């Protein structure tokens, strides 16, 4: 499934991502990268299986979904796919 | 095919442009919505049916390929993508 990444909502480029999603857009996206500093992947959905249990990503979605339905995935191109 | 963007090409994040390529790098890119302010699309391959032969563009393109092979394509996380 895929989404539009508004203009305010955090986009920086292609990158694993949060995203909080409401009324078929996303409104919100919190990058892998920034969330762990640490992260030195390449953007393959399969890092998700490594970083998804992060402590620092529990958080960060938690927060997200206090608001809005949240997942994780994909951003590229203003878009973001739900993985 | 897919290229490399390189550092000071004039990467501006996604869009359909124009690339100069010189070893397997794109080392200038030239953006459709800036070589057309008109431009008013979503970075379709099929908008090239449009707009490839626009004055505008057909000027960049040969300004470019006086210097290095170029092409019409898109650019995305980085990569140029010939179409």
């Amino acid at each position: 499934k895929t989404y539009k990444i508004g203009k305010n909502a955090g986009y920086d480029g292609c990158g694993l991502c949060l995203a909080a999603i409401s009324e078929n857009e996303a409104i919100k996206v919190k990058y892998l990268r920034d969330i762990c500093p640490d992260y030195d992947g390449d953007d393959k959905a399969e890092d998700w299986l490594r970083w998804g249990t992060d402590s620092r990503v529990k958080a960060a979605a938690l927060e997200m979904e206090q608001y809005a339905y949240t997942s994780v995935g994909m951003a590229s191109c203003w878009e973001f796919v739900e993985l």
